[PDB]
């Protein structure tokens, strides 16, 4: 396995109204959670939706809202959100800098394909 | 369960010779992982472990070069780093500038016992 991916910026695949960069696929990677690098860009805002899966963000650079349910949390570097569950969420950036977070989501499925695939192995 | 921690750059705890922040615990969090922000300082290199956990980094702030086993890897912003397991691992600033990662560990205890609580 490729022990490290160099972040390509203009290699992101805008979905969700953002800019990401997901961490899957990754051969010989084994993770028990997904992930993505996601930008908002300056003025914008992302994609509302809702979800069983588990989500965190860890908020790396700039300024935006996060919109939990109709409540906002205004966050910049190294902030810390959790997703409720089945909560609507996106993000709102009324600012001029690119604003950066990574989000790791899981379950119970992800996590028991992580136990069954080192099984197999 | 709080929503939201806010980042208190005041209370950084020194630990593998970096300064960090780590996930857990967070009442009413349930994760299949461990997770913690890592700052390391300028002109300094953090502490050389390995481990039969699986680990990953994500590259926040700054430059820095990772060593894993005999190799070098310069890294900067937006980098992602996996550390095979049981790899002597490490992280070297060489700048006037902190450098910011991420870390994200996990094995197969942690991921049965975010299963197991799921249950409970
Ligand atoms: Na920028
Ligand atoms: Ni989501
Ligand atoms: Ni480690």
């Amino acid at each position: 396995m490729n022990i490290i991916r160099k972040m390509d910026w203009d290699s992101m695949v805008h979905e969700y109204d953002l800019d990401g960069s997901r961490l899957l696929p990754w051969e010989g990677l084994n993770t028990p959670f997904g992930g993505a690098w996601c930008i908002v860009r300056p003025e914008t805002k992302s994609f509302r939706h809702s979800h069983n899966e588990y989500e965190l963000f860890i908020v790396i650079q700039g300024n935006a809202i996060i919109r939990i349910n109709d409540e906002d949390f205004p966050v910049t570097k190294g902030d810390l959100i959790i997703i409720p569950l089945d909560s609507e969420h996106h993000v709102i950036n009324n600012n001029q800098e690119d604003f950066h977070f990574y989000t790791i989501w899981w379950d119970k499925e992800s996590t028991l394909n992580f136990l069954t695939r080192l099984e197999q192995d």
